């Protein structure tokens, strides 16, 4: 349900073209929260079960309310977690394009971890996409050392953690539409402009 592990337990001998890495917002259930499983089902049906695989950041990434406060809007231990993620579907898969997304504290960990990651591997992200993006006044509305033809940020009018404070207000919590459409489809047209499709 809210709970997608593709990448951890897949198999090699059966990789899946496309590879999604998603981080949750704080106190969300599962590892992909509510937003996650809605990219999910947008995935699966512009390339098929059998075209991705689906992989939410869980593990040591424990969403917590406190660690929004930390220096990187995020710790340290789940930088690692999502960032092992990646050198993992490079290891598995290394023809499969790969794409990320994440939300309030997981939008902060996915900008993070990608500035963070290999260079070599972090060309193969054909997209990224951010919801409610905590860092963005700060990293002035891009990822570091990631291009800006990749990237793409959702911030509502009205959501003062992308004005640069951490005051959550209504429009945090509305997202949905977002994910349910111009989200997945955003990442889909990344993956056919870089492979053919």
């Amino acid at each position: 349900r809210t709970t997608r592990d593709d990448l951890i337990n897949g198999n090699s001998a059966s990789c899946a073209d496309v590879i999604f890495i998603y981080a949750r917002g704080s106190t969300e259930t599962g590892n992909l929260g509510t937003l996650g499983p809605s990219i999910a089902s947008n995935l699966e049906s512009a390339f098929g079960k059998d075209g991705v695989w689906i992989q939410g950041v869980g593990g040591a990434y424990r969403a917590t309310l406190a660690d929004n406060f930390l220096p990187r809007g995020t710790s340290s231990a789940a930088i690692r977690e999502m960032l092992g993620l990646f050198q993992q579907a490079n290891t598995k898969c290394p023809d499969a394009t790969l794409i990320a997304g994440g939300y309030s504290q997981g939008a902060a960990l996915a900008a993070a971890s990608i500035e963070d990651l290999d260079s070599a591997i972090r060309d193969k992200i054909a997209g990224t996409v951010l919801f409610g993006y905590t860092k963005n006044l700060q990293n002035r509305g891009r990822i570091p050392n990631y291009p800006a033809d990749r990237t793409k940020v959702f911030c509502n009018t009205g959501d003062l953690v992308c004005t640069g404070s951490l005051i959550i207000l209504a429009p945090h919590f509305a997202y949905g539409p977002d994910a349910r459409g111009p989200a997945p489809e955003f990442l889909i047209e990344k993956v056919r402009a870089v492979r053919g499709s």
